[PDB]
């Protein structure tokens, strides 16, 4: 069947932590498209890998090319609601294995936040993006203002590498027919 849709892509590109005890394979990344602040406001609408489409409120990947053939590119394919607001926004949350965890578990855990809105100053959000990562947990009201300059919290946020932007994205709204 053919369909007409304009969608969001999301190349997730690099990810350059500073630190040497980390490599960015170690670090996975779940993509989600929200329409809230909530945990349960991530919509259903990024384009899985089956026939259908499936559509997932949610992907993992890690950001390394060392197991990818060179011509690999993540490619995330969001369904557009409709009207496009200030509350929807790409989040994405990132995972690393802990050093000298106890028991010497190996396990991942939560590092921290990152995040997007797609409308901002009036603008749709595309291009590119260099993101910085909130650690531990994101405040009220994150989702309003660009991770680069949020106004001071109270608790204080803190940041990756003292605020450093370390996750490069481009983002292109793009509508074309679809031969699903």
């Amino acid at each position: 069947h053919t369909v007409y849709r304009n969608l969001l892509y999301v190349y997730p590109q690099r990810l350059n932590f500073a630190s040497k005890l980390a490599s960015a394979r170690n670090i996975t990344i779940k993509i989600q498209f929200m329409c809230g602040e909530d945990p349960s406001n991530a919509m259903p609408v990024i384009f899985g890998k089956s026939s259908g489409p499936e559509f997932l409120q949610e992907v993992y990947t890690a950001i390394t090319y060392h197991n990818k053939s060179p011509d690999f590119y993540e490619e995330v394919k969001i369904k557009l609601p409709a009207k496009l607001t200030v509350n929807h926004h790409l989040l994405f949350t990132f995972y690393h294995i802990s050093c000298q965890q106890k028991q010497g578990a190996s396990g991942e855990s939560l590092l921290g936040y990152s995040w997007l809105p797609i409308l901002l100053n009036e603008r749709l959000q595309t291009g590119s993006y260099c993101l910085p990562v909130a650690l531990e947990k994101l405040p009220p009201n994150y989702s309003i203002h660009s991770a680069e300059k949020v106004p001071l919290q109270n608790p204080p946020i803190k940041w990756a590498e003292g605020h450093k932007g370390v996750f490069n994205i481009e983002v292109q709204a793009v509508s074309s027919v679809h031969t699903q």
